[PDB]
This record gives structure tokens, sequence and C-alpha cells, in this order.
């Protein structure tokens, strides 16, 4: 399935840490932030996803087109320009974001009823797992 509409609500979530470090996140920010639990709302139409990830304290929000590139400036996450690109891998939509960091970007697919995310920097993988709400 390519479907990635609905409210996700985070299971499980591993090497959040490594992750944030990863991008130079600040200590303190990180120590809360390991704690929490996100939820993710995707609207998908087509190749036009708008996507809003919350928590009590922080919020990340991220419109795209697939297949269409975006200079992105990453204000409440690390503060980098990045060049980003989000395409499809036959069922897995893959981000790429070029720029100071190797290997940075994310993978998100589905299995069964869940949401699978990879979030990648470096040598660092955070794999999130999220339950259809
Ligand atoms: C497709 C999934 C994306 C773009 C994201 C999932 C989680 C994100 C995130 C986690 C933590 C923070 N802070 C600043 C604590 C920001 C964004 S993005």
């Amino acid at each position: 399935t390519r479907d990635f509409n609905g409210t996700w609500e985070m299971e499980s979530n591993e090497n959040f840490e490594g992750w944030m470090k990863a991008l130079d996140i600040d200590f303190a920010t990180r120590k809360i932030a390991v704690r929490l639990t996100f939820t993710e709302v995707i609207d998908q139409d087509g190749d036009n996803f708008k996507t809003k990830a919350t928590s009590t304290f922080w919020n990340y929000d991220v419109d795209f087109t697939v297949g269409v590139e975006f200079d992105e400036y990453t204000k409440s996450l690390d503060n980098r320009h990045v060049k980003a690109l989000v395409t499809w891998e036959g069922d897995v939509l893959v981000c790429v974001q070029k720029g100071e960091k190797e290997n940075r970007g994310w993978k998100k697919w589905i299995e069964g009823d869940k949401l699978y995310l990879e979030l990648t920097c470096g040598d660092q993988v955070c794999r999130q797992v999220f339950k259809k709400k």
C-alpha cells in the first residue's frame, strides 16, 4: 500500500537519542524529547503530503510533493539548510536531505495496519512504529 493517510500514534521508538545527537540537538532538549510520545497526522492526496508531528512540548510540520525538490530550513529541529526530495522506492516513501550531514533523511512504509519510520543521520538510525488511530 502507498496510502499513509491518518492519525498515527507512536507505539515504539528506538535510538531516538542517537539520531538527535547526530543532528546536534542540544543535550537538554534531547533529555526531555526522548521521554515523550509523538503523534503524526498525515494528509495525503496523490503526490501532495501535509504532515504534522505533535508532542506535549514540540511540533514539527512539513508539506511536500512527491517528486518535487524543495529547499528546506529545519527551524524547529537543528536549524540547517538542506535540499529535500521525497520519492517512491516501491511502496517505501524515501526522503533524502542533501547538506552538511551525510546519509540524512528518512523512510516510511506501512506493513499491516502500522506505520514504520526510519530516521537517518550519519551512522545513526532511529526506528519508530505507529498504530493507526
Ligand atoms: C516523516 C517523519 C518526520 C518528518 C518526523 C518524525 C519525528 C520528527 C521530530 C522529532 C523530534 C523533534 N524535536 C525537535 C524534539 C522534531 C521532529 S520529524
